């Protein structure tokens, strides 16, 4: 089994807070496009018309291999949204498996709050399941095609490395690269195949139990969403967390705006009080009954840095009313294996992740935890 995917390493790029994107080509002859990696969607879409924030776009009238499904679609994201027209064509990935598949594509015609000014990416690649792909579960997701058409194993992995400018990372399609991680890879079930829904069964700031019915952690749902930057937590759990964390940082106090993400804090050139902020652990239902493991992050993960002679940061842990959302603040610390074949997800320490001389992210296990499946939300 190949364990060194030389071609696919460092294949991802990103501009902090604006996401990680890969290079892809569509139409024939090929037209290059910087697509954005998003494990929290299922529509493959691209800028298909001129627009001020787009440096370039896909022109269906220049691809001989083009083809039009004669149907329109649009998708509402948390804040922005786009309206496109569906079709097909040949898609490739210059730094991915040397295959060339036919996928579905929404040519984006009209968009509001979707493209970001100078974000350098022109489209999105929803890597999630068909269950939530507009117009409906019929529009076969791109990764599903890449799979049925070629021989790339049904599974991909992601290494997102933040920074302390220009974030990088690896997207290994169809395999796991042994060099991207250290130690042991722990898996957690994928509750339901719509989003990448997992389950948290215990949370703790600086090793101290938050102590809530593990149902509040998954109130609505919990998902791994690379397409989201912040660690989003339910209403109740968010407050609990900020109080605890707040307690642990008390050496210095910060304006209510900070903990609400409205304001950003700074310190003299590289004199960040890293060691006052606590570590955060999420316990995820393990594979073996009554057995679970935990992933712990650092301030270097949840205090996303922001562009004088100071180092300013934005608190990256925020509230949510749509379940828990393990975004980038989480992921940027691990090597996450989205093993679709076996309905699961692995977590191992990320070999490129930012951490200081004294503390490092981690993944440890096992822990004999009882009544875990009850931590899940039923409706
Ligand atoms: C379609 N569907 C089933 C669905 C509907 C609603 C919610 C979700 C959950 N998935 C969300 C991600 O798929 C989606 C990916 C995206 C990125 C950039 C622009 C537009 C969309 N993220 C957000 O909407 C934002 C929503 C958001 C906007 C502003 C403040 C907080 C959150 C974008 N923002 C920052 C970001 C910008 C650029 C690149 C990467 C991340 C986030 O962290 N999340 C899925």
């Amino acid at each position: 089994k190949k364990g060194s995917f030389v071609e696919m390493v460092d294949n991802l790029r990103g501009k902090s807070g604006q996401g990680y994107y890969v290079e892809m080509t569509v139409g024939s002859p090929p037209q290059t496009l910087n697509i954005l990696v998003d494990t929290g969607s299922s529509n493959f879409a691209v800028g298909a018309a001129p627009h001020p924030f787009l440096h370039r776009y896909y022109q269906r009238q220049l691809s001989s291999t083009y083809r039009d499904l004669r149907k329109g679609v649009y998708v509402p994201y948390t804040q922005g949204k786009w309206e496109g027209e569906l079709g097909t064509d040949l898609v490739s990935i210059p730094h991915g498996p040397n295959v060339t598949v036919r996928a579905n594509i929404a040519a984006i015609t009209e968009s509001d709050k979707f493209f970001i000014n100078g974000s350098n990416w022109e489209g999105i690649l929803g890597l999630a399941y068909a269950e939530i792909a507009r117009p409906d579960d019929s529009l076969e997701p791109f990764f599903d095609s890449l799979v049925k058409q070629t021989h790339v194993p049904n599974l991909f992995s992601l290494q997102l490395c933040g920074a302390g400018a220009s974030v990088g990372g690896s997207m290994i399609i169809g395999g796991i690269d042994h060099s991207l991680y250290t130690g042991s890879l722990w898996y957690t079930p994928i509750r339901r195949e719509w989003y990448y829904e997992v389950i948290i069964v215990r949370v703790e700031i600086n090793g101290q139990d938050l102590k809530m019915d593990c149902k509040e952690y998954n109130y609505d749902k919990s998902i791994v969403d690379s397409g989201t930057t912040n660690l989003r937590l339910p209403k109740k759990v968010f407050e609990a967390a900020v109080k605890s964390i707040k307690a642990a940082s008390s050496t210095e106090k910060f304006p209510d705006g900070f903990w609400l993400g409205e304001q950003l804090v700074c310190w003299q050139a590289g004199t960040t009080p890293w060691n006052i902020f606590p570590v955060i652990s999420l316990y995820l239902m393990g594979e073996v009954t009554n057995q679970s493991f935990r992933i712990t992050i650092l301030p270097q993960q949840y205090l996303r840095p922001v562009e004088s002679q100071d180092d300013c940061y934005k608190f990256a842990i925020s509230q949510s009313s749509t379940g828990t959302v393990m975004g980038a603040v989480i992921m940027e610390g691990f090597y996450v294996v989205f093993d679709r074949a076996r309905k699961r997800i692995g977590f191992a320490v990320s070999a490129c992740h930012v951490h200081d001389e004294f503390r490092t992210a981690a993944v440890e296990g096992p822990f004999v935890t009882l009544d875990m499946e009850d931590c899940g939300y039923n409706i």
